[PDB]
């Protein structure tokens, strides 16, 4: 298992209920799959648009301690990943 520390933030913390939640994924997880984990736990995400790396087109944008990513980036155990807005 990997376990992601995740942070919403403005709206999203509204959408997910938490400012914050630990989510543990399988081994080989990537962002696309925690992408949709984040949305089978808090369906209000379904109709939100993720965008993959800095996009100000999208709803949601994310980051992974800190950085921009793609959608197919691994994840590792202890991550943090943002999930906001657009800058």
């Amino acid at each position: 298992s990997v376990k992601v520390k995740v942070k919403y933030f403005a709206r999203f913390r509204q959408l997910a209920g938490v400012d914050e939640e630990e989510i543990e994924l399988p081994e080989g997880a990537r962002v696309r799959d925690l992408i949709e984990e984040i949305k089978k736990r808090h369906e209000k995400f379904k109709e939100e648009v993720f965008g993959e790396g800095y996009d100000e087109d999208a709803d949601v944008n994310i980051a992974v301690n800190g950085r921009y990513v793609s959608w197919d980036e691994e994840l590792k155990d202890g991550d943090v990943v943002g999930v906001f807005p657009p800058v």
